[PDB]
């Protein structure tokens, strides 16, 4: 399989991981899917102690537990899973941790949540933090450099991702510190559109396309498709693969990344 890196994101509210391994292509064998994200653990906020922590909902905390059934058949067949972290309405952002060593704890809490369950890596997704709430502060321009270095540090093998959205995803630089080339992909959150990331990433580890996997027309999903390859874009966004049959959807996509239409088991 020779062509863009294909990413799908999976609700798993509603939604079962093992979707993403269903698709193949016709002609190869080939994964239609990269990386699947788990979306999403959060980032809470302790108001007692003022201090952030990491927080699964009953829904990410089954299917961590049940890395065996839910994650690990994915990673047996060549697909990378990540754990997508998002805001949680309490204050705590990604860009508001008041210093490095808060930043810090943070990190140490995913990446040891990342070999705790065997994952491939982490995606940021600056949303709903609401950051003030409880009292907190409002993002500052070091905490999410602070986050991302020692994570990085943390993991220097692994995945770590930019859901292109938020306070966090526009403040990568500080105190001459850029911390853009830490991040193995950077993505386009809004499904439908062409949205090039800021983020000083090169073309190949970008993907302005995102789409909505059954809910955006597959003429436009081959559009991004068509375009993300003519434009030289090395990375590929769906959003929120189901567990209905989308292989038409797939398809749309695949047949212009990689030459081949795909297949459902
Ligand atoms: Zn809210």
């Amino acid at each position: 399989k020779q062509g863009p890196t294909s990413v799908a994101y999976v609700e798993v509210n509603n939604n079962s991981m093992l979707n993403v391994g269903k698709y193949t292509l016709a002609d190869g064998g080939g994964n239609a899917f990269d990386v699947a994200v788990i979306f999403a653990a959060n980032i809470n906020y302790d108001t007692g102690t003022k201090t952030a922590y990491l927080h699964f909902n009953e829904n990410v905390q089954r299917v961590l537990d049940n890395a065996v059934t839910q994650i690990r058949p994915l990673q047996q067949q060549g697909i990378k899973v990540l754990l997508s972290v998002l805001g949680n309405h309490q204050g705590a952002g990604f860009a508001n941790f008041p210093s490095q060593q808060a930043a810090s704890a943070f990190a140490k809490q995913l990446s040891d949540a990342v070999a705790k369950y065997g994952l491939d890596g982490v995606d940021f997704a600056d949303e709903y933090a609401e950051y003030g709430n409880n009292g907190t502060a409002q993002p500052n321009d070091s905490s999410f450099v602070h986050l991302v270095t020692a994570l990085r540090a943390n993991m220097p093998d692994k995945i770590i991702s930019l859901y292109n959205i938020g306070p966090a995803a526009s403040r990568l630089s500080y105190g001459g510190v850029d911390v853009s080339d830490k991040f193995d992909y950077a993505w386009n959150p809004y499904y439908g559109t062409w949205q090039v990331p800021g983020i000083a990433l090169p073309k190949a580890q970008l993907s302005p396309a995102a789409v909505e996997i059954g809910r955006t027309s597959r003429s436009t999903v081959a559009d991004l498709a068509r375009r993300t390859v003519d434009e030289g874009y090395g990375v590929y966004l769906t959003y929120n693969l189901d567990g209905g049959d989308r292989t038409a959807d797939v398809s749309a996509f695949t047949r212009e990344l990689y030459g081949s239409e795909a297949v459902r088991t």
